[PDB]
């Protein structure tokens, strides 16, 4: 289970950074309503 | 009529980066779902190994 842990730790950052990005999309997704529907 | 189409085209303009951007970081979300899941891949195959 050595080996299999630095896998893990590294898919653990790459959800971080993911997650990260997804709070950025809906933020955009928000301001891109409030200027199309006039918010 | 003209000036209004100007700040329109503006503003759809900027919706428009909005968006641009919004499909930027969503092709980077499929490149980190990808990463992911090669990383899964493996720790599957020595898993099952080990």
């Amino acid at each position: 289970r050595e080996l299999t842990d630095r896998l893990q730790a590294e898919t653990d950052q790459l959800e971080e950074e993911k997650a990260e990005l997804e709070s950025e999309i809906a933020e955009l997704q928000k301001e891109k309503e409030r200027l199309e529907f006039v918010l």
